[PDB]
């Protein structure tokens, strides 16, 4: 694409995109063009507005584009072309990416006892409501736990809410604890955009 | 994919998909799986139901899957696996495609005079509310008008409603009428799915 | 999108797109922009050319854009902006859709006998090498056979060639022949972008 | 989808996916299914093999699925279902994501003088050949530089190679240096995956 300013916009929150080089108030020779999940290629939006788009994105008196509540389908490219009073043309190019922050990750099915030297299901962690999906990771006593390295295995599941499109992640951790290891370890789960079992030697 | 029955479902209308080989009423060992625009890969739906999916797709007492009002995001694949009382397993595989019928095509601008032997903007036709987009075609006196053949030019535009996702099509027709041709032709516009005629005077 | 000329281009064949209003030979103030399966949003192509794109799409001496062999990934939007010697700017907007014609449909597993009043597997039809997929339909004595109407059922399968992306369609027809019907019917299969069994009364 | 093991596979490199619970050598009752950028929904692959898929993915004597050189189109879901000699069925579910590591980021244009208290183009950084695209970040004296915070502005561009599909990123950094700040700062550019520093003189 072209050189653009990258914008991250939280779903459900308003977004104001500035049309650089536009006169401060009408009359303004400016045009907004957008290509998002809502459009077939480019859609042109004007200061006059009108129609269904007025519910989604409106040009403000200062020529900025206003979205009252951003959604997943507003991901895409937004462009303004304006002429000032001198006659100089100025372009504004935005690449808009949307996100949502999930609830705190929760442990839903933890083991109270592990046996050293064999594989053990440690627990299951769930994170609800992210966008984009993100990932869950496990930690042992503050250090990251790396799957497929050192008797650690992890299985993961992603589901989508059928109306909001937000993701739920579920992650299952299995470990083979090392002989003569910590008898009261602490496992934790974190989301990237406290399980304390007894270990039996 | 696998061999499936193709289903075309009108947006906004209910859809019932049969689970073949399931007992006529509970208890039933059956499971529905769907992969649509609503899902991340396969989603499993059970006779027990529950949760947000109950607003979208529910298993009925006879084991059929019911969607009260189909939407664009319900396009995809739907599968049932059931065991009868004997123990025979039966699979049902559906490929669901959704559609919407637009309003009647309308001419929104039209020429009242054409000049033979030069290019003329004849008119503009608009169709609102289709899914998938579909296409607009022009006709001259009942015969199809073919772009790039015989001095015919067409330009077309597709727009999407920002909330419903339904398509609006706009088509502009230009023609170079042939000398000594019909002085009162009839141009019409028609819509063809994706799975007031114009009567100007021509000046020789 | 904008008002454009719709172009259908056969896969594997060249495509020439005219830049309207460009001078007949260099020097020309023109620019091509394309958004296809090959691009991240718009890509700009110039008369100077250069780089990997020279293998895919090149601006010709008359300012037209030339693709030596169109592929599936060249589906999208193509635009030219040119200035003539007077200084008038002219835009050319193309919407390019690609296709491939499959081989003739073939019957691969036909019944020689049907029994009236019960369901019968009549046969299987296969079409290889289309793009986009297209559909197969069945006909009885020249009239279309409509699934789910009048004891007709059809199952369909679509597969994609793992390297070319072209589609293979397979279609299975079952019918319940009507009592006192034609004892030597003719079923045929057609592709949209001769099975002659004996029927036992 | 279902619970799966997530696999990250480097483009161009082989990939072996194990079919858990299969007999160690033929005869084996096992079946692989994959849904990737190469397939229309599920494709079934068998120990017998054959056809164009033999160039892309093959079942090995131990029942593992082998891809000699992974590509972007092999992203997707891979599943094995096998029966052992007892008759126990075991499923293997893999979610495969592909990646490519770009070349080292390079500064392609850079300022040799900045003026404190006004905006300055500092430089342009380029990274070629990543998949997925990834992002470029700027740093000042080892600390991350945050766009829109403290007179910092960044513009970025992503392009795709027309044949390989790998991404090239270009990032332009502008800063307004603070009065009485460091007169010999060090700006650097770094690449972060998607799953020669600049040392100008500053004029107060
Ligand atoms: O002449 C006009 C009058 C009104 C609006 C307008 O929109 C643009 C402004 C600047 C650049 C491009 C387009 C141009
Ligand atoms: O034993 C059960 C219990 C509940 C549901 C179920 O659903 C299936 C039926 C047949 C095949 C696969 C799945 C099977
Ligand atoms: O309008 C709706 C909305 C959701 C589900 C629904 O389907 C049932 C209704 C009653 C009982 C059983 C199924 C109908
Ligand atoms: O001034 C120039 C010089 C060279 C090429 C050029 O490319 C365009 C031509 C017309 C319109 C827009 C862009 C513009
Ligand atoms: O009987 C067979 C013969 C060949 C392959 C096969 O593959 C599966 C094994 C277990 C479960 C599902 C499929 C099963
Ligand atoms: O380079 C390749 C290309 C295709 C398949 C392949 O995998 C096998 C090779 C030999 C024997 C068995 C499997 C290796
Ligand atoms: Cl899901
Ligand atoms: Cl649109
Ligand atoms: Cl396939
Ligand atoms: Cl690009």
């Amino acid at each position: 694409g072209a050189m653009a300013q990258n914008i991250t916009a939280r779903i459900g929150e308003p977004l104001v995109l500035k049309c650089k080089g536009a006169p401060k108030k009408p009359p303004q020779r400016l045009e907004w063009k957008l290509n998002t999940g809502r459009t077939e290629a480019w859609k042109v939006l004007s200061p006059q507005g009108g129609g269904p788009w007025d519910s989604v994105a409106r040009v403000l008196p200062n020529g900025s584009l206003f979205l009252p509540a951003v959604g997943i389908q507003d991901e895409g490219i937004f462009r303004c072309q304006a002429m000032n009073r001198n006659g100089k043309e100025t372009k504004s190019n935005y690449r808009v990416r949307v996100y949502q922050i999930p609830g705190k990750p929760e442990i839903v099915d933890s083991a109270s006892e592990l046996t050293a030297g064999v594989p053990n299901k440690v627990g299951t962690c769930v994170s609800e409501g992210s966008y984009p999906a993100g990932t869950l990771s496990w930690h042992l006593d503050g250090k990251p736990l790396v799957p497929n390295e050192k008797g650690v295995s992890v299985k993961e599941q992603t589901r989508r809410h059928p109306e909001t499109g937000l993701f739920t992640l579920q992650s299952e951790l299995m470990v083979t604890p090392a002989r003569g290891g910590d008898p009261r370890p602490t496992f934790s789960c974190s989301f990237s955009p406290p399980i304390q079992p007894r270990v039996w030697e």
